[PDB]
């Protein structure tokens, strides 16, 4: 049987669970089921990546661009401010997910729009992602790599940009061929020069709508019923809508701000809370006793 009790990293403070009993079961389940059975799908910006690092605040995959050295300082300014109003709108404990959505859209509308003016280079994604200030969570390796070891399926589902976000893994040496990315994808003219984005918007309050367009990776994966999902807003609830066959789900979120307003809302619906943590020491743990 599974205790929680047992496993001190279940223990710390960070640790929220509201019903620890279906929260063992479901572990039960997932060891019960092992590699064969299991999947995982994830989010990034401030899943797999930090939210901060020694009291400062870390980037988003977009935040990379707006900070770097090939946009214009006014520009930047233009996008700060733009992070600032609507970051605001989309932590707000206040509105409901439908009050925000038409918020999250024009926010994307706009910021991308300041993007494609600036003319961003394929080829410069490299260094100016080696030159950003990101950081992947503590564990990062032990995550990717024990998931590589037993070809374990992970779809990592993000509202953020694509080409960053594959150019964040690449460089941390994390981007194994397990690994599968659905985001918003560049798209470049002629010269590799930025001209828009490929296919329909992916925002943080439509995720349901991209899960439900990749039946075909989900199709395949009809046998893997097992499914850890891992995500920081209640817009990543969502991203195992397209999943064949589930049998036990387990979802652990990422609770890094506005704790007080948002901790009752966050256990309700994910089954384990992690409360301004930056390490995957937790799931981890539950891959070592399922892998
Ligand atoms: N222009 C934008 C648009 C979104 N974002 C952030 O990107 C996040 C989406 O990426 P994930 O789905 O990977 O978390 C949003 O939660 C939002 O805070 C941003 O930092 N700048
Ligand atoms: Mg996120």
């Amino acid at each position: 049987a599974v205790h929680l009790k047992m496993m001190p990293e279940f223990q710390k403070s960070s640790v929220r669970i509201k019903n620890p009993t279906r929260v063992e079961e479901i572990i039960c389940g997932l060891i019960k089921g092992g590699a064969a059975k299991l999947q995982i799908i994830t989010d990034f910006n401030m899943t797999l990546s930090r939210f901060s690092y020694n009291g400062k605040r870390c980037p988003t995959c977009h935040n990379i661009i707006d900070n770097c050295k090939l946009v214009t300082d006014e520009c930047r300014r233009k996008l700060l401010q733009l992070k600032e109003q609507y970051y605001a709108i989309e932590v707000d404990p206040v509105l409901t997910v439908e009050e925000k959505f038409p918020y999250m859209v024009e926010w994307y509308t706009k910021s991308h729009g300041l993007l494609i003016e600036q003319g961003i280079p394929k080829a410069k994604l490299k260094e100016i992602v080696a030159d950003s200030d990101v950081m992947l969570k503590e564990g990062y390796e032990n995550f990717f790599g024990k998931l590589q070891q037993h070809g374990i399926p992970v779809f990592i589902f993000s509202a953020g940009i694509g080409d960053v976000l594959e150019e964040v893994i690449r460089q941390a040496g994390v981007y194994h061929s397990n690994v599968k990315v659905v985001s918003n994808f560049m798209d470049f003219d002629e010269n590799g020069v930025l001209k828009g984005f490929k296919g329909e918007l992916i925002h943080v309050f439509n995720k349901h709508d991209g899960a439900l367009k990749n039946t075909d990776y989900f199709s395949q994966l009809k046998d893997n019923s097992n499914i850890i999902l891992l995500g920081d807003s209640q817009g990543d609830l969502r991203m195992a809508d397209g999943v064949a066959n589930v049998e036990h789900i387990l979802k652990i979120g990422y609770l890094n701000d506005r704790v007080d307003e948002l901790l009752e809302k966050y256990m309700d619906s994910y089954d384990i809370v992690l409360v301004k943590e930056e390490s995957l020491e937790v799931v981890n743990s539950i891959l070592q006793k399922t892998l």
